RNA sequence: AAAUAACGAAGAGUUUGAUCCUGGCUUAGAACUAACGCUGGCAGUGCGUCUUAAGCAUGCAAGUCAAACGGGAUGUAGCAA
């Protein structure tokens, strides 16, 4: 189903040697099924196209299931990676993905449709994506939490 | 799987040979009793000395009561009253 692929970053880096300085390309990439599966990948190469391909291949291995809810997330989460804090909050329908660059990329790849978000702290795009994925770790699902708390979905409110 | 509530929060450039973090500066927006530059058809509504509480030609902006009173003047009746 036409896996969405969004190129977050294509940075050009270098290391110096006795001869001079040698250049290289790093590509940070997010792929997603669009229906609950999403993953990210990092690639490095001597040229942009090979770096892009490597990042794609790496991303296709870190696919993980995130339980979406009718096109949004069950509850407000805060993802803290190293210094990138990302607050994500589900919203009433038809609001639209109110998110920055990397957050919007990962969200449309995931399939979410209607959230608000804010990127506090560092704006390093790669760290922001990783913080978003930590928030994905923090998100829950109703049946399991109810099965581990010894309740049932109706009883969980009464 | 679900229920209810929420009717609303977007980033980016820039320290380095390159990187992360800290950090300031700058930037896309909405405004004003605005001014200036180029250009300029109309209508409706609203607004129009933010500075010298500086000096001011001119005209107007607080008068009315004759059924409160004694008189003057005028016209008529009146010889005069």
């Amino acid at each position: 189903r036409k896996q969405i692929e969004k190129l977050i970053s294509l940075n050009r880096v270098t290391k110096v040697v006795k001869g001079g300085r040698r250049f290289s390309f790093a590509a940070f990439m997010v792929v997603g099924d669009g229906e609950g599966h999403v993953g990210w990948g990092f690639g490095k190469a001597n040229d942009a196209s090979d770096a892009i391909k490597k990042s794609l291949t790496s991303a296709r291995k870190n696919l993980r299931f995130v339980p979406i809810r009718k096109g949004t997330l069950p509850h407000e989460v805060i993802g803290c990676f190293k210094k990138a804090k990302v607050l994500i909050k589900p919203a009433t329908h038809g609001t639209g993905v109110i998110a920055g660059g990397p957050v919007r990329a990962v969200m449309e790849a995931l399939g979410v449709h209607d959230i608000l978000s804010k990127s506090l702290g560092s704006n390093n795009s790669m760290n922001v994506v990783k913080a978003t994925f930590k928030a994905f770790d923090l998100v829950l699902n109703a049946e399991k939490v109810a099965e581990m708390r010894g309740k049932t979905l109706k009883t969980l409110w009464g």
